[PDB]
C-alpha cells in the first residue's frame, strides 16, 4: 500500500522521503550478499543537482500500516543524526509496487568486519585501535542524543574511502548480561557490546566465544568467564574491555570515558597503514 | 526526559498528548492487577473541560528516544481509530519526572475473559456469540485500516457499562505461519479470533491445557485443533475451524465472519446482557 497513513505523520516524514523520480536503483548490480540482505547500487539526484552514487537496500518484511509507520519514525530519528562516525541516512523511498527502500551513502570498503578479516589488508595494532576509537566516538554522539543502538557489532560498522568508520544500525554473544535475563537495553548495554566489538577488532574478525552454544552463554558469563585477550590487543586495551564486561551496568565505563581513554592509548602507538 | 525528540514528530504528536494540568491520577486507586500491570483510576478534562472518568496505565519500560518515539507514533495511529468496538485512546501524558502515561476511557466490567470466568455472571450462549460478533466488527474495522492486531485474545477485550466489547491491546493464540516465520497478517489475526471464540464458548478456559508452550508448533502441524466446546453450537465450531485453516488465504475475512456469526447469533433467543 502507498500512503494511507496519518496525515500529520506523513507530514512529519516528508523531509526523509525521496521522490522516486530522483532515484535510480540498479537491481542487477548487487553490492553484498550476506546478513546485509539485498543491497544495490543506486544513483540519487539531489535537490541541488548533484548526482550521487549510493547504496539502496530493499526492506522485504514490511506490509501493514504499523510496520511502515514504525519504519518512518525510525527514518526521522536517523535523519537527524549528524556525525562523521555515524552513517548518514540520505532518505527513504516509498513505492506503490514493492517494499520500501533505504538509501545510504556508498561505503567503498564495506563493513569493518569483512575488511579486517581478509588477508589482502594488513592493518596494524594502531589501525585496529584507531577503528575502535572511531566507533567509540560514534557511540559517544549517539549516547548524547540518548539513543540506544541495541545491536552493536563489527559487521554493523561501515568504512568509507577515507577509512572513516561509520556506525550503522541495520545476537546473544554481543549482549550485556542483564539484556539476556531482564531484556533491558541501555546506553551501558551498548557499552558491553562495544567491548565485544573491540575484541573483534583486535582479533581481526574472529567469531566471539567460538566454543559455546547460543543458549549456554548466559551461565558461561555467570561463571565469571570472559573473552580472552586477542593477539593484537595491548595490556591496557584489554583492561578497557574487561570494564565493559562488568555485570553491573553502572560499573561499566561511559562512552565519553572510553573515547578519552582509548585515545590516550592510541597516541602511544605509531605505524599506520590506514589513516583518518 | 524532555522532548529531545524530533520537532516535526512532536508537531505530529501534539493532538494525542494530554497536558498534565488536565489530569489527576489516583496512584492509590488501582483498577486492575495482573496482565495489564499497574492501571490507575484517573480523571481527565476534555477539550471543552468536561470531567471524564478514565483508566491510566504507566509505561515503566519506555525510556530512550527510540522507545518514546515509537510509543508516540503508535499513539498517533490508535488516536485516529474511531469504531464502537475498538478501545479509543483519550491521549498520552509525557511526564518530565516520570515514565509516560496512557489514558483510556473507563471500562466498567474490565476485560472480557475476567468477566466470563466469574461464576457470579450468567452469560447465555447467545450472549457469548454476541460478544464474539462485536470483536469481529472491531477487527473488521481494524482490517479495513490495514492494521494488524498481533495479540487478539479474550483478555485483551474490554467491556463497558452498556456491555459493549472494545478490542484493545501469546503462542497458543498464534497462527501456524506466525509460529515459524514470525509473520503477522490480518489472516493471522483471524486465527487468534478463532481461539478467542473458543475462549468465549468455554467461558474463559485456558486453551491447550495439556500441551506445553514449546510443543504447540508440532501439535498444530500434526493436525490437532482445539476440541469443540461443550456448549458451542455446531455452525460456530465450523467457523473456528475455518479460522484455523493452515493455508492463510483459505481462512475467512472478518467481513465474512461478521456476516456469518451475525446469522448464527440471530437464530438464538435469550440474553442476560443486552448490547
Ligand atoms: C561496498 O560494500 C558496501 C557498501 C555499503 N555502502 C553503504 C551501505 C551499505 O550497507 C548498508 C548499511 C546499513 C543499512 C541500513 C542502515 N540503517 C537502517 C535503519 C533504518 C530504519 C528505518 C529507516 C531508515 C533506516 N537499515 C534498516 C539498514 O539496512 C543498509 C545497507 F545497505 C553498504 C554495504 C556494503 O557491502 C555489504
Ligand atoms: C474496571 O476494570 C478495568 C477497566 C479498564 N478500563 C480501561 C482500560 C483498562 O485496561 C487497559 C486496556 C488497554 C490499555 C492499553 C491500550 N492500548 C495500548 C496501545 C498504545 C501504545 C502506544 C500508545 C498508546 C496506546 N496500550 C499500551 C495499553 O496499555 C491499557 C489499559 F490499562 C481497564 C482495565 C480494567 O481492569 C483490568
Amino acid at each position: 500500500d502507498l500512503s494511507a497513513l496519518n496525515p500529520e505523520l506523513v507530514q512529519a516524514v516528508q523531509h526523509v522521503v525521496i521522490g522516486p523520480s530522483s532515484l535510480i536503483v540498479h537491481f542487477n548490480e548487487v553490492i553484498g550478499r550476506g546478513h546485509f540482505g539485498c543491497v544495490y547500487h543506486g544513483t540519487l539526484l539531489d535537490n541541488d543537482g548533484k548526482k550521487i552514487h549510493c547504496a539502496v537496500k530493499s526492506l522485504n518484511r514490511i506490509t501493514d500500516i504499523g510496520e511502515v509507520s514504525q519504519f518512518l519514525t525510525e527514518g526521522i530519528i536517523m535523519k537527524d543524526f549528524s556525525h562523521p562516525n555515524v552513517l548518514s541516512l540520505l532518505g527513504i523511498c516509498l513505492r506503490s509496487e514493492g517494499s520500501p527502500l533505504v538509501v545510504l551513502p556508498y561505503m567503498k570498503h564495506g563493513d569493518l568486519r569483512n575488511f579486517i578479516r581478509n588477508e589482502t589488508h594488513n592493518p596494524t595494532v594502531k589501525d585496529l585501535i584507531g577503528f575502535g576509537l572511531q566507533v567509540a566516538k560514534g557511540m559517544k554522539y549517539l549516547a548524547s542524543k540518548k539513543f540506544v543502538h541495541r545491536d552493536l557489532a563489527a559487521r554493523n560498522c561501515m568504512l568509507d574511502e577515507k577509512f572513516t568508520v561509520k556506525v550503522a544500525d541495520f545476537p546473544v554473544k554481543w549482549m550485556a548480561l542483564e539484556s539476556l535475563q531482564t531484556q533491558k537495553f541501555t546506553t551501558k548495554s551498548d557499552v558491553w557490546s562495544f567491548g565485544v566489538l573491540l575484541w573483534e577488532l583486535m582479533t581481526r574478525g574472529a567469531p566471539p566465544y567460538p566454543d559455546v552454544n547460543t543458549f549456554d552463554i548466559t551461565v558461561y558469563l555467570l561463571q565469571g568467564r570472559r573473552l580472552l585477550q586477542p593477539e593484537y590487543c595491548p595490556d591496557p586495551l584489554y583492561e578497557v574491555m574487561l570494564k565493559c564486561w562488568h555485570p553491573k551496568a553502572e560499573m561499566r565505563p561511559s562512552f565519553s570515558e572510553l573515547v578519552s581513554r582509548i585515545s590516550a592509548i592510541f597516541s602511544t602507538f605509531i605505524g599506520e597503514h590506514y589513516v583518518h
